[PDB]
């Protein structure tokens, strides 16, 4: 059966890249955001929070959490569309899709495309690829990747076909020779922009502009409602157009260019203005690419719709000391910048920043050496948007957050703007590991990109990610079952990898020494009494034991590198490892391991966990649909495992507080039971299961990290890859 649960995010606020923010041009406070791996959101002004729209994307169609583009209809603000799909290489096995809605994303229908959409590919900060005809709103265009060219729907997104008169599908890729097959894809047709004055209400807009990722042919135009297309005469060459923003008030098309597709790079570019009546092109770059002072391209182009001589553009990309934003109030004839050098390394600023609501955005150092400041203005700032209903509001995306101001026009009177994060409810992290100890804080997260946190209160943003050491990503975390204030975490930082240890539950950490060959965190296990650490780091040729709480290491000879390691939760002498269809057991506190199981368990399986309070009770989950699949359990310290016949497939497993009157902890799996995919609880040792999620709450490629709560019956900590860390409670 099912059981009513309540699902919420553990509060973090942001944590990842927001490639696109979209304001509806007609309705005030109608705002959407798109992400690369965690779906799309609609702003809710009444609760000052974002609402996720795609949590119904599930196991089979997981790449639809990749949102390459989004369009909100100025002629009918009920209508919204999204172009979805995550990878255009082999990593996403499915094609993309155009999703359509008539209730602002509350429900959708899908129309699958015959090609892939690259929501988390290079170039994803260019856009918007999807555009609706502002005069005749049944017409929608989509600029596609991969040489698919320009595509069109004339029935409100229900059916889509190639525009065969648009013959340039693009030839740029970030690195054509990438042997990893990630940087080598054609980024394609990158945005579509209408001239609203070229049609009238109910009639096809005759003038449409299209940007293509081709340095020699970046801009096309149709003047006949999309029947035929021309490269635009007199345009510049050598750069890729990140943004094309049309102003019908002055009859000009503004384009921001960079020498790469983004979102991580860009060394040169220009901003141009094309005047439509005359066909004239003018370089209005704040700093032109011909200047050797220029060390970035341009993106974050936006026009102030209420005052359309005002526009802004930003660096794509300036890493050092920070992003630069430029503002003009005279159509690009001249510009001012959001900061200026005074005497190196000092700067003056036209802004201040308040991150009290999201204090970890200092990245654990509020005072880096000048010229740097913390928090930074931003990076990967492709989306910069002025509210078309309020000249004083602007919002931009970074690699970590969205920042917003409500006094933007202070800039023009010589004041400073105030910027703050605006990411409540926009939960975008990838959860790599998670623990719930039986005393102290309810949960600790191990996250990509922003480290992870001790969560003292699940409704309050934590003050700081882990420090000393401060990992960029924490890949594994463990606590000593019988002394939970003793913890260890491994992860990635600057060069390679490292280990942090604590004996006061993280009030204080310190950094341990590394065994040879460490390039990333890998995974780690802590003995139940805290007296041994076994670490399988990334890069290293072995797994290692420390008997000195991280200060020294010895190679473990029988274990393959990268084996999954877990400690028994009762007996400090017992450790276990899983690698490629072999289970291994140590009874001498990690000094040596021997293979105990070599057959009968899927080679793909790579998740298992020992049960607190149950010495030698181990549950193991994994497999694949083309091999074998399921949940297995050992009650004899890994000497053997039995497959649970009640489960068809499983991918992770954990334990939590027993039901009242039950004799065994509750068991939680990511899996498939009785032909339903979802999240499942058993309160009878796996004899039967109850689904605790539902079809609106599937979260795509979730479940890499899960934990039950030994103190709270029914509670599951549910990690996702792009939707942060959830907690579910029975209702
Ligand atoms: O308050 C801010 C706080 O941030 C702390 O760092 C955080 C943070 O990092 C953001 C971002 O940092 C990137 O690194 C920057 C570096 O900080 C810059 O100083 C450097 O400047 C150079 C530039 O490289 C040159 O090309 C240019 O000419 O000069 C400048 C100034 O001298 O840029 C790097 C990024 O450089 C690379 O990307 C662009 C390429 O043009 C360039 O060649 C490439 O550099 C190479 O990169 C490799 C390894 O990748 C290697 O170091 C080479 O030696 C080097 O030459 C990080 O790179 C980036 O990952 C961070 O952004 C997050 O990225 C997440 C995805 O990660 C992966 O994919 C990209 C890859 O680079 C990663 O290795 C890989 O894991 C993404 O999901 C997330 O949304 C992004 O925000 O925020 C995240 C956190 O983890 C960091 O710890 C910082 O410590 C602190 O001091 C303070 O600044
Ligand atoms: O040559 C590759 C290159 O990758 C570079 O990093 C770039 C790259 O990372 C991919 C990862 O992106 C993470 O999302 C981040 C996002 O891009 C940022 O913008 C955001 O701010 O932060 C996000 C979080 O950090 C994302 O979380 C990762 O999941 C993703 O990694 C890839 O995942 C895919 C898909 O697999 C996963 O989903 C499906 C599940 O079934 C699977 O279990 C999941 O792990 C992986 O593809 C799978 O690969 C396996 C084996 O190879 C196949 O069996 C399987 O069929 C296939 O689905 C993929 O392997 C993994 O890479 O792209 C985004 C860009 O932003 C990054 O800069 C590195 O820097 C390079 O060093 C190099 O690795
Ligand atoms: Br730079
Ligand atoms: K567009
Ligand atoms: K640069």
């Amino acid at each position: 059966p099912s059981e009513n649960y309540t699902w919420k995010n553990v509060r973090i606020d942001g944590g990842g890249f927001v490639p696109g923010i979209i304001f509806n041009q007609k309705e005030a406070d109608l705002i959407y955001a798109r992400t690369d791996i965690g779906g799309a959101y609609r702003w809710n002004s009444a609760t000052s929070s974002w609402i996720p729209l795609l949590d119904w994307v599930g196991w089979d169609n997981w790449g639809w959490n990749g949102v390459m583009s989004l369009a909100t209809d100025a002629a009918d603000p009920n209508r919204v569309y999204a172009a979805v799909g995550m990878y255009t290489n082999t990593w996403d096995p499915n094609n993309g899709a155009i999703l359509r809605s008539t209730d602002r994303g509350n429900t959708w229908q899908a129309t699958p495309l015959p090609f892939k959409v690259g929501g988390n590919m290079p170039g994803r900060g260019m856009g918007e690829r999807l555009a609706i005809d502002p005069n005749r709103n049944s017409i929608i265009y989509y600029g596609a990747e991969g040489g698919n060219g320009l595509w069109r729907s004339t029935d409100y997104g229900a059916t889509w076909a190639k525009v065969s008169s648009f013959t340039n599908g693009g030839n740029y890729a970030q690195d054509p020779n990438d042997p990893n097959d990630y940087l080598n894809k054609i980024q394609g047709v990158v945005w579509v922009t209408f001239d609203p004055a070229s049609g009238s209400a109910g009639n096809t807009s005759q003038v449409i502009y299209v940007g293509v990722a081709d340095t020699q042919n970046a801009i096309y135009r149709s003047t006949d409602g999309g029947t035929t297309w021309s490269r635009l005469a007199g345009q510049p060459t050598g750069f890729l157009p990140h943004k094309g923003v049309y102003d019908a008030v002055n009859g000009v098309l503004y384009i921001a260019y960079s020498d790469t597709g983004g979102p991580y790079d860009g060394a040169k570019g220009d901003v141009w203005k094309f005047t439509a009546s005359s066909g004239t092109w003018t370089n209005i770059s704040p700093i032109p690419s011909s200047s050797s002072d220029l060390y970035f391209g341009y993106s974050g182009l936006t026009i102030d719709r209420k005052n359309p001589n005002t526009l802004m553009v930003a660096s794509q990309i300036a890493w050092w000391p920070d992003a630069v934003f430029f503002r003009s109030t005279n159509g690009g004839a001249s510009w001012t910048r959001i900061w200026d050098w005074t005497s190196y390394p000092s700067r003056s600023f036209r802004y201040t920043m308040d991150i009290t609501e999201v204090p970890w955005l200092n990245f654990g150092n509020s005072n880096p050496v000048a010229p740097e400041v913390s928090p930074k203005l931003g990076w990967m700032n492709e989306s910069v948007e002025i509210d078309p209903h309020n000249s004083n509001r602007l919002m931009y995306g970074t690699g970590a957050t969205i920042y917003a101001t409500e006094n933007l026009t202070s800039w023009d009177s010589g004041g400073q703007i105030l910027l703050k994060p605006m990411v409540k409810g926009l939960e975008e992290t990838a959860v790599l590991d998670v623990v719930s100890p039986p005393v102290g804080a309810p949960v600790y997260s191990a996250l990509g990109d922003i480290g992870g946190f001790r969560h003292d209160d699940l409704t309050k943003v934590p003050t700081s990610m882990y420090t000393t050491p401060n990992f960029s990503s924490t890949t594994s975390i463990d606590f000593a079952e019988l002394q939970p204030a003793t913890m260890v975490r491994v992860g990635n930082l600057d060069s390679g990898g490292g280990i942090g240890v604590t004996t006061n539950a993280g009030g204080s950490w310190w950094q341990g020494q590394n065994p040879p060959g460490v390039t990333s965190g890998g995974n780690v296990a802590l003995a139940a009494d805290g007296g041994a650490i076994v670490w399988a780091p990334g890069g290293s040729t072995n797994v290692y034991l420390s008997t000195t709480f991280g200060s020294t290491w010895t190679a473990i000879s029988a274990l393959p590198a990268g084996a999954v390691i877990e400690a028994d939760r009762v007996n400090p002498n017992k450790f276990y490892a899983l690698a490629n269809g072999t289970f291994y057991v140590s009874t001498n506190k990690g000094a040596s391991f021997s293979a105990t199981v070599t057959a009968g368990i899927p080679a793909a399986a790579r998740k298992f966990k020992a049960v607190y309070g149950r010495e030698g009770d181990i549950w193991l989950a994994g497999g694949s649909s083309t091999t074998t699949y399921g949940l297995w359990r050992s009650t004899n310290s890994g000497a053997s495992f039995t497959k649970l016949a009640s489960v068809q497939e499983a991918d992770n497993v954990t334990f939590g507080k027993a039901a009242t009157g039950a004799t065994y902890p509750a068991i939680y799996i990511i899996g498939k039971v009785d032909n339903v995919r979802g999240v499942f609880r058993s309160t009878n040792e796996g004899a039967s299961w109850v689904r605790i999620n539902d079809d609106q709450r599937q979260y795509g490629n979730f479940g890499e990290a899960i934990s039950g709560d030994p103190r709270i019956y029914g509670r599951l900590y549910l990690g996702t890859n792009g939707r942060g860390l959830l907690y579910g409670d029975s209702a």
